[PDB]
């Protein structure tokens, strides 16, 4: 299934890794069958089953595979339920379920207003609006990537500071009026190869493409957001009624 | 570029409408640029304009393609916005569209429990329970698939004209109770080569997973619903507050 070139020199344990963590990113391994057996990795590959139990430990340490007594060995599922209805930001989102938001700069432009984006956000026209795009990490892992319009009066000037930390922290206390209310808009999509790229995924693979429109407590719209969000780590959850 | 060929029992223009839609249907050329002209067409393949001008407008008449004016022609894009707060039908989504709905039975098993199901639904374990696969069709256009679980005792029998109808409004008349909640979880997806050919839509194209489980007034729950949606035709939208 896999390949092992013994003539190569990264070491075997480090090919089978790798090459592991490829098979989960491009789905080719079920997450709940059992992944072959120490021996039949060896076997299919002729090398030491000690090699091949060090690449396997080293994915359970990093959380990649489970072992379950008598049942052997998983692909690890993990998936974040995030609430649709709450409107929150990132920092938040990560601070609340013990994890350690993060981002990286993808780009930051100023930018003169379009006629289109200016009927979005009710803005001036013309006017100038911040264009920050980001990937979000939750633990120095690729959540998102978010590129958030944002008239320049309602931020003010942004330097790298700003971007490694909260934006709607940022928003709220700059404004002093807080993030009340958004609109959002949601398509699946596939990963284009720029995206996957950035996200550590698949080319193709899945993701919730979301756009978002969001207010402040006087009605003010102070961002339109697009962002890309990783299919493989993310289940959205809302709910309805008659009303 | 197309590929004509005229040795085909296929006509051209037929040819080309199938390719057009193919095209669209993989993604392949832009939805905001527009067409190659009548003639670029013409000259690329070495056929009449006229036959050319017979394949895009019947593509125009089938609501696939638009004329802007001056402009050129454009794909167009029918987006559907379907609201994730409120509780409804497929059958009262499509007719407060003024859309006709309707469905082609997948396939109806009534089935066991399982302890799973039975901790979803909190039904009674061994029952029985309803599981109805079914395409749902706006105007005879498939939108979704969806596979739906419901204990027996809260539908009693059913039949082929349940499945060519509301199950919700059968579910509400035959309990005498209005469905009020719901819970759903949403993630997204690539078409399998089934959900792609019974959909419509290419092989892996956009489709979005849906989870939903659903309530009587009462607090009891009905309905454990599998669905996929075509990305490419809808919008869902929802609201949100601090
Ligand atoms: N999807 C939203 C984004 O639209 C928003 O821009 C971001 C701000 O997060 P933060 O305040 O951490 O910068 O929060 C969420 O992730
Ligand atoms: N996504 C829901 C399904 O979960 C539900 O089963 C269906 C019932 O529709 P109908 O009453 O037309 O049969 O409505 C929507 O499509």
């Amino acid at each position: 299934h896999m390949n092992i070139n013994k003539q190569s020199p990264i070491p075997i344990y480090y090919q089978i890794m790798e090459q592991l963590k490829t098979q989960i990113k491009n789905g080719e391994l079920q997450p709940d069958m059992p992944l072959p057996s120490e021996r039949e990795y060896a076997e299919q590959f002729g090398i030491s089953r000690m090699t091949v139990r060090q690449a396997l430990s080293n994915l359970v340490n990093e959380g990649l595979l489970y072992r379950l007594k008598g049942r052997g060995t998983f692909v690890s599922k993990p998936k974040m339920e995030q609430a649709l209805q709450g409107l929150t930001s990132f920092t938040e989102d990560m601070k609340s379920r013990g994890m350690t938001p993060g981002s990286r700069l993808i780009d930051y432009q100023l930018i003169d207003s379009t006629e289109e984006l200016a009927a979005i956000l009710g803005c001036g026209h013309p006017s100038s609006i911040h264009k920050i795009t980001r990937v979000r990490l939750a633990n120095d892992i690729p959540m998102a990537i978010e590129s958030s319009h944002i008239p320049f009066e309602l931020a003010g000037e942004l330097n790298e500071s700003h971007f490694q930390s909260s934006i709607y922290d940022h928003i709220e206390r700059y404004n002093s009026i807080p993030i009340s209310r958004a609109k959002q808009e949601l398509e699946p999509s596939a990963a284009t190869t720029e995206e996957a790229n950035i996200l550590g995924i698949q080319k193709g693979a899945p993701v919730l493409l979301i756009k978002r429109t969001t207010y402040l407590q006087n009605g003010t719209a102070f961002e339109h957001a697009k962002s890309v969000y990783r299919g493989d780590r993310y289940t959205f959850v809302h709910y309805m009624d008659r009303l």
